[PDB]
């Protein structure tokens, strides 16, 4: 799983910083 892929992720911390959440 990713922060960005399919399920995407960005509300945990590691994944916020990622052009794909903020």
């Amino acid at each position: 799983r990713d922060c960005c892929t399919p399920p995407k992720k960005c509300k945990d911390a590691q994944c916020k910083p990622q052009r794909c959440c903020a």
